[PDB]
Formats: structure tokens, C-alpha cells, sequence
């Protein structure tokens, strides 16, 4: 019922010849802990982890889950008594994997978060992680979980970027698949907390040559492309615009590789969609007034020209850029059709861009679409205030079809209601004053899904 199930397992672990039904008992202790004496089962499990003999009857899968739950939950001053700084150095450096994973659980939730910054436990953790010989996924995940959690502290970020600073850049220059990709996911997590000075140009930024070197094993190139897509996003979200200067000029290298198909063909066949997502962030980043992306566009990318790409450019690139420089492209491609769904979604973000396609938009077109797409379009037009102005008053037969005087299709929905409902709840958020002669039919139709 309470801790009586975990203090039951306690006495069976204390037993010299463990009750062979120790697997079925562990199959309950671990699943019952999911619901939620402080140092009983901490030292009792510790004897199995430190135990060099293999346990076929005692499947650690569950024994380590009991620790993964107990350790973060129970008081850390009690957990620090069983597993101290001295206990961890012996545990991490040992060649007993369950003990190593359980040690990560202690380093995981350190109290305070900069407790083991004095000790070189942070250093040991990296030497296991950036070690291609280690393939135990459970262990690698446990080292990352602890790192991501302790990276919140000042004392940990400095120890990670000073003592391990050479060992980090070493792996970076080495470029070993298992290790280097492990460095990409590490540095991304680290950049979320790393301040302006704490930035070490070499470990965070990769030079043109290194990106050309990653081309070899396409798998690395995609995560390296991903690394920079992640970087430009944490620049606009955390407003870390000091990190812009550091990357800046190494981005057009990706634009070159995307243009070249003769020399680099696997780039445009294994990372086309991935690189597209990277370019969209380049157009969106803070620059006066869109020059870095403009250079990439005029020299390599070439927005338009490539027929099979026009769709995606109007589907991913910043509309604020697309309006000021490719106004023609927007007018001569995107129209009302159950394919331009994504084009409408992406181009709707700016008023000037949406105003350029007011003409190409017409009430009669929306009505001839299947009710699925019909709603998709309505939903998309209920995203902003200026799009509401064009839906509520300009196309009322569309708004009238949203309520469905009868039905402009009916009844099989699948997903369509999610779109209908969103469009219904989004219009209602404007207030009775804004909705005018639609506040009553909209509040009525939306209530049909929340109750029914």
C-alpha cells in the first residue's frame, strides 16, 4: 500500500541466497513507484550495483527504476550519505554498468545544482559519454539527463567549459561519428544556459572546412545542419543576439552545398527538407534589413527559378522577406486550393504579404473545396486579426458555411472538427463587439462539440 512494498523488497535483497522469485517482486515495486526511514533501499540496492557477480534472477531494469524514482524523490542529504562525492568517483570509473547508471541518478538531482563542481565528477561523466567504446544507451541517456539538469548552475557550466574545454574541442576536431554526434546534442543543451562571455568560439562554432568534412558521413551532416537550425531559434527565443556574429558567415556554406548537385548530390537527396528549415531561420533572424539571407538567395538558393521548389519557399521562408523581394512569386503560384494550405499558413504571418493575395483569394473558391480543406482554409484565416477582417465581412458565404446553414458537405469528419473547432474558438476570442452578427451562431456551433 505505502513504503511497505519497497521495505518488503529490502529484506529479500539483504538475503544471502535471494528468493528466486526476485524478478516478479521487482515487477511490482517499480510499477507502484510510478504513483509518486529515508536511507533503507539506497544502501540495500547499492550492494547489487557494486556487486561484480552477474544477476540473471535479479533483472536490474526494474532495480535501477526503483533508484531512478527513489533518489530524486527522497531527501538528498540522506542520498548524499549513502552516495557521496567519494562513492561516485569509484562508481563512475568502475566497469559495472548498473552502478554507473545509478551513480548518474545521484549526480542527476545534485542539491545545490553546483555541488559536484568542486570535484572532477563532471570530468569523469564526459570521458564516459564522449567514448565511442561505450554503447550502453541506458547509461548514455543517464549521463545526458544529469548534464542537462546540472547545466542550470553557474559552477557546472564553468567546469564543463574550462577543465573539459580541451577534451571537448579534441572530440570536435577528431570528428568520430559516435562521439561527434554526442557533442552536437550536448552543445545544443549547453547553449540554452551559456551566457555571453561563457561562449568559447571554437567548441560552439564549426568552420567551413569542418562542415565540408561532415559531408563524408551524411548522417553527421544532417545533425550538424540540425545543430545550426536549433542555434538560430535559441537566438530569437532567448534573445541571445550576441551569438549571431559567431555563426553568421559559416551559414552561406550550407547554401552553397544546397545549390551544388554535381559535386554534392547526397546533400539535396538526404537533407533537402532539413536544410530548408535552416534557411527559414536565416530569413527570420534579426538583421537590418535581411542581407545575410539575401546574399544566400541571390548567389546560391535562388528563390523561384527552380520550379519544384517554389512550393516549399512559399511554405517555409519568412513572409516578411517574401513580400519585400518576391511579391510576384507569392501572387503567381499561391491561390485558394487544397495544396496551398501550407502556403496560406506561412504567408498569413504578415499583413502586407496577406494583402498581396487578397485578390487571388475569393469566397466562391473556398466553397468548392471539400469540407476538410474548406475548414483548413477558414482555420488558417482565423489565426490573425487582419485575416478575420477578410473572412467575417468580405467572404460571409464562407463564414455561413462554417456554421453550416444546413451543411456544405456532411458528415464524416476524421480530423476536420479540430480545424472547425479551432476556427470556432478563435473567432469567439475576438468578443461580441468584433464578431457582430456572428457571436450567437458561432457560440452555438462551438458548444455542440464541447458538450456533444
Amino acid at each position: 500500500y505505502v513504503e511497505n512494498l519497497l521495505t518488503q523488497l529490502e529484506n529479500e535483497l539483504n538475503e544471502d541466497n535471494l528468493p528466486e522469485d526476485i524478478n516478479t517482486l521487482l515487477r511490482k515495486c517499480s510499477l507502484n513507484l510510478v504513483t509518486v526511514d529515508v536511507k533503507p533501499l539506497l544502501a540495500t540496492i547499492k550492494r547489487f550495483l557494486t556487486s561484480n557477480v552477474s544477476y540473471d534472477s535479479l533483472n536490474y531494469d526494474y532495480l535501477l527504476d526503483v533508484v531512478d524514482k527513489l533518489v530524486p524523490m527522497a531527501d538528498f542529504d540522506d542520498v548524499l550519505e549513502v552516495y557521496s562525492a567519494e562513492d561516485l568517483v569509484k562508481a563512475l570509473r568502475s566497469e559495472i554498468d548498473p552502478l554507473k547508471v545509478a551513480a548518474c541518478r545521484v549526480i542527476e538531482n545534485s542539491q545545490p545544482k553546483g555541488l559536484f563542481a568542486t570535484s572532477n565528477i563532471i570530468d569523469i561523466l564526459l570521458d564516459i559519454l564522449f567514448d565511442e567504446k561505450v554503447e550502453n544507451d541506458k547509461l548514455i541517456t543517464a549521463i545526458e539527463k544529469a548534464l542537462e539538469r546540472l547545466s542550470t548552475d553557474e559552477l557546472i557550466r564553468r567546469r564543463l567549459f574550462d577543465n573539459n574545454l580541451p577534451y571537448l574541442v579534441s572530440v570536435k576536431g577528431r570528428m568520430e561519428t559516435v562521439s561527434f554526434v554526442r557533442l552536437i546534442d550536448f552543445l545544443t543543451i549547453e547553449f540554452q544556459f551559456i551566457s555571453g562571455p561563457e561562449f568559447k568560439d571554437i567548441i560552439f562554432c564549426f568552420t567551413k572546412e569542418e562542415i565540408l568534412k561532415s559531408v563524408e558521413d551524411i548522417l553527421v551532416f544532417i545533425e550538424l545542419v540540425n545543430y545550426y537550425t536549433k542555434f538560430l531559434l535559441e537566438i530569437r527565443n532567448q534573445d541571445k543576439y550576441w551569438a549571431l556574429r559567431h555563426v553568421k558567415k559559416i551559414l552561406p556554406v550550407f547554401a552553397q552545398l544546397f545549390e551544388d548537385t554535381e559535386n554534392y548530390p547526397d546533400v539535396r537527396a538526404f537533407s533537402t527538407n532539413c536544410l530548408l528549415q535552416l534557411f527559414a531561420e536565416v530569413s527570420r533572424i534579426e538583421e537590418d534589413e535581411y542581407s545575410l539571407f539575401k546574399t544566400m538567395d541571390k548567389d546560391s538558393l535562388k528563390i523561384g527559378s527552380e520550379a519544384k521548389l517554389i512550393t516549399e519557399w512559399l511554405e517555409l521562408i519568412n513572409p516578411q522577406y517574401l513580400v519585400k523581394y518576391h511579391k510576384d512569386v507569392v501572387e503567381n503560384y499561391f491561390h485558394v486550393s487544397g495544396y496551398s494550405i501550407g502556403m496560406l499558413r506561412n504567408l498569413s504571418a504578415d499583413e502586407e504579404c496577406f494583402n498581396a493575395i487578397r485578390n487571388k483569394f475569393s469566397a466562391e473558391i473556398v466553397l468548392r473545396l471539400p469540407y476538410l480543406e474548406q475548414m483548413q482554409v477558414v482555420e488558417t484565416l482565423t489565426r490573425y486579426e487582419y485575416t478575420s477582417k477578410f473572412l467575417l465581412n468580405e467572404m460571409p458565404k464562407v463564414m455561413g458555411s462554417l456554421i453550416g446553414d444546413g451543411s456544405a458537405g456532411a458528415i464524416i469528419d476524421l480530423e476536420t472538427v479540430h480545424y472547425r473547432n479551432s476556427a470556432l474558438r478563435n473567432l469567439l476570442d475576438k468578443g461580441e463587439e468584433k464578431l457582430s452578427v456572428w457571436y450567437e451562431p458561432l457560440l452555438r456551433e462551438y458548444s455542440k462539440a464541447v458538450n456533444g
